[PDB]
């Protein structure tokens, strides 16, 4: 599977058949259908403590690691129930800025979408997690180009050192709060992961306020490789999912 004609998304069924399945992500958030809940408590970021350890390039994007063995970087409160840790970070971009979400506001689509993956810790690992409907939790944060981010300037800084798929290096002392926009408002419904394995156990939080980057930033995105060192070189753009079926779910806002 990749994001091209021939193993792009509107072939993953064939491998993968809950492509098809009742709570696949990503899907269009209509703002005027979103039902406001009164009952929804507000979002509980705790990163202070975040131990980041590495980036790797792993021919899908880039994921920043985070040590998981402690409640060191956790989410909790909003929809959710008990603690979620994260564990890793991810950004899925267009090879234009008219394109990259995953997610769509009023079929309005960013010029990308960061998602900070967390796994419920009463299954004990991710791998458990993965078993169950309320395993996992996404922060899904949109980017807007306009002016730089200061805090994304780390990640820029050492793509070039992750170009091809297989590659990875030290990245320790990276705050994830540098990421966030500065209103915690957002809609949650329950959906999947947006690449293979497609698994149904995700609780989406999707944040209505995108961050802005810079047009230099999001052009170092675009010089990443989904190929193997020594490989024909094929660019890493465009590995988003387009949206799927709403299908009787309800999207729900907090505010
Ligand atoms: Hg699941
Ligand atoms: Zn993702």
């Amino acid at each position: 599977w990749g994001y091209g004609k021939h193993n792009g998304p509107e072939h993953w069924h064939k491998d993968f058949p809950i492509a098809k399945g009742e709570r696949q992500s990503p899907v269009d958030i209509d703002t005027h259908t979103a039902k406001y809940d009164p009952s929804l408590k507000p979002l509980s970021v705790s990163y202070d403590q975040a131990t980041s350890l590495r980036i790797l390039n792993n021919g899908h994007a880039f994921n920043v690691e985070f040590d998981d063995s402690q409640d060191k970087a956790v989410l909790k409160g909003g929809p959710l129930d008990g603690t979620y840790r994260l564990i890793q970070f991810h950004f899925h971009w267009g090879s234009l800025d008219g394109q990259g979400s995953e997610h769509t506001v009023d079929k309005k689509k960013y010029a990308a979408e960061l998602h900070l993956v967390h796994w419920n810790t009463k299954y004990g690992d991710f791998g458990k997690a993965v078993q169950q409907p309320d395993g996992l939790a996404v922060l899904g944060i949109f980017l807007k180009v306009g002016s730089a981010k200061p805090g994304l300037q780390k990640v820029v800084d050492v793509l070039d050192s992750i170009k091809t798929k297989g590659k990875s290096a030290d990245f320790t002392n990276f705050d994830p709060r540098g990421l966030l926009p500065e209103s915690l408002d957002y809609w949650t419904y329950p959906g999947s992961l947006t690449s293979p394995p497609l698994l149904e156990c995700v609780t989406w939080i999707v944040l209505k306020e995108p961050i802005s980057v810079s047009s230099e930033q999001v052009l170092k995105f675009r010089k990443l490789n989904f190929n193997g060192e020594g490989e024909p070189e094929e660019l890493m753009v465009d590995n988003w999912r387009p949206a799927q079926p709403l299908k009787n779910r309800q999207i729900k806002a907090s505010f």
